[PDB]
């Protein structure tokens, strides 16, 4: 946890980008009374939990969505009084600090409300916990599959309004950014049927992840839960191209060169000697490695230095890696592992691509070695 | 960087495992004057920074290695007051940080000490640095790769005491976890030819990762830069598993179930829909994902339940993922992702097998929201 504030490898977060990204969703949803949860799991998608909650909150959010109680905790500690939804499972144990701190919580079953239930009789002065009922209606995660049992939470919280304050229902898509819709629509009808026994809905009624909101606004409830696109991410990766307005990249990644040698050919680079090099290649060292996030399966990727493409070379050590480069470059040179140099970029889809992975992870995986730096907002 | 004490997912951490391991190298060196340094860049390998330093330190180290000088003033700053050596190359603006909180530095270049002899001369009333120069044997990542520079910068350094107090010298080696030991020797060779030339030997002259230590021990200088093998796992993975003492391995991994369900046959489970399901089969939902460092490449691996595989289904999410049970299971039920469970264990080195990648990278990539949690010395 401790934060490399003296290494000059850096990640950068553009909060105008994300103030516009927000704000353009915003427009987007004009004419219906659609409101914006900005989505903060996992520190904000390795953005920083609390600057993109500032920026987020300043651009028109009016709550937010996290996975975790500590997260909501968090947000709470760091003095916004939003409606804060844990989107996971929060045990039935932990109900007293939900409440206390008003944090809105999804439950997926009757057993759960059951366990609160009793908890909740046993604390004096205890204050209504505020229930979203997640409902399965195809990604097979967590929330309820069938009308009875989704019918007879709703019955047992209306049994029980000095523990249960019914806020909202919901569901989650798997392929909402899927260029085939079938199984979208099917999700769809599927939660309308669900949601249809319930006799009077709850205040919050959302679908929406970012995908849902761009390409589906139709089926749109009355609040979206905006994630990877309020990052400035297509969700889709390239799958489907088109966006109803620009996406803004939030992120970037730099550091600099801090050794800088020239070597005779068939000199061993890395662990294992992996790589030889050519007669005369020049070596640049890097101070990042796959402890911060930067993994061994990026070697043979490419950085930008100076506008030139440097390939990975070697095996990425923990801190470390070795790139070759063009020419001598003088140790402090920047690289640019993520955003633009010269004429060039590298996107966070393009390494994804290398990856064999989705942005999603890339971002997440940054560790918190690598300090934020933040634009501010204009 | 919000840690998840309230979610059930949990890092075990065993400090008597890594204080038998540190006695056990300590017994392996007994008749030398040699003596550990361990190393624990990257929040001890993922262990916890301060918790390892203090088991190190009652375990009998006599230093500490780490990656970056802010790493070093963590230590400093929570009263650690051994030698502590960073093992990267810290740029010359930074020399006044480390030599008030007395951190000793690589150095792999003359141009460097030049660089820091200019920032020093303007700096009243400085403290020399301690320096350990790190010569390039044939890793290729950082350090000296001639005679003449090497010694024009021990010249240098003699003629700044002012600045300069030369403690050490070392290399580091890329194959001394491979049964052949050719390259082994070369670099062994080289280092050796080149600290020949100094007119004196600082007090340090180390060259010993983990393998080092374990498999080429007649090749120890008087420092061990103690590393994996600490944690209780096997440098070479399974390349060579003839070890000179037993390795308690430290770590373990483990979560609850939070959701469990019977799905119909044809039901899809995850994003992308990519996993459908037969009659009957009973899911579990885990409150851990990728974000957590349990990443998407490890869909398909399996995790215990009660002494049981059960294999990860469908893509892993940001925060859950989804396994098949054998049968029903309570809610709460405990899973072992790295650990024991009846007669079966999972182990790092099978889990980094799956994952194409190393144990190194394992743990280094878990994320600090998962909290680590101590046994503490008997």
């Amino acid at each position: 946890m401790t934060v490399g504030y003296l290494r000059p490898t850096r990640i950068l977060v553009d909060q105008n980008a994300i103030y516009e990204n927000i704000q353009n969703e915003l427009k987007h949803l004009e004419g219906t009374d659609t409101v914006i949860f900005p989505v903060l799991k996992a520190n904000a998608y390795g953005h920083g939990l609390i600057p993109v909650a500032e920026v987020a909150q300043a651009a028109g959010a009016s709550g937010f969505c996290v996975a975790l109680l500590d997260e909501a905790l968090a947000l709470r500690q760091a003095n916004f009084t939003e409606p804060i939804l844990v989107l996971g499972i929060t045990q039935p144990s932990e109900i007293e600090l939900a409440a206390a701190n008003q944090i809105s919580l999804t439950v997926g079953s009757l057993e759960w409300l059951q366990e609160a239930a009793e908890i909740a009789q046993r604390v004096p002065y205890f204050h209504p916990l505020h229930i979203h009922l997640g409902i399965d209606s195809g990604m097979g995660r967590i929330g309820f599959r069938d009308e009875a049992e989704l019918l007879a939470a709703d019955a047992f919280m209306k049994a029980h309004p000095e523990y249960f304050d019914f806020e909202g229902v919901f569901t989650h898509f798997a392929t909402a950014d899927d260029p085939d819709d079938t199984y979208f629509k099917e999700q769809s009808a599927r939660f309308n049927q669900l949601v249809a026994v319930l006799p009077k809905k709850p205040r919050f009624v959302h679908v929406s992840n970012s995908a849902t909101s761009l390409w589906h606004a139709a089926c749109n409830g009355n609040v979206i839960r905006m994630g990877i696109s309020l990052y400035g991410l297509n969700p889709s990766g390239a799958a489907i191209p088109d966006l109803p307005y620009p996406l803004k990249p939030a992120l970037g990644i730099e550091s600099e060169l801090v050794f800088v040698k020239q070597v005779a050919a068939g000199s061993k680079i890395g662990y294992g000697a992996t790589y030889e090099a050519s007669e005369g290649e020049w070596i640049g060292t890097i101070p990042m490695g796959y402890a911060d996030g930067w993994l061994r399966r990026m070697s043979g990727s490419t950085v930008l230095v100076d506008g030139q493409r440097c390939e990975i070379v070697g095996r990425i050590c923990m801190d470390q890696m070795m790139i070759r480069l063009p020419k001598r470059y003088p140790v402090g040179t920047k690289v640019v592992f993520v955003g633009k140099s010269g004429d060039d970029e590298i996107t966070l889809q393009e390494l994804a691509e290398y990856a064999d992975t989705i942005h999603y992870e890339i971002i997440c995986d940054l560790s918190d070695r690598i300090p934020r730096v933040y634009t501010g907002l204009n």
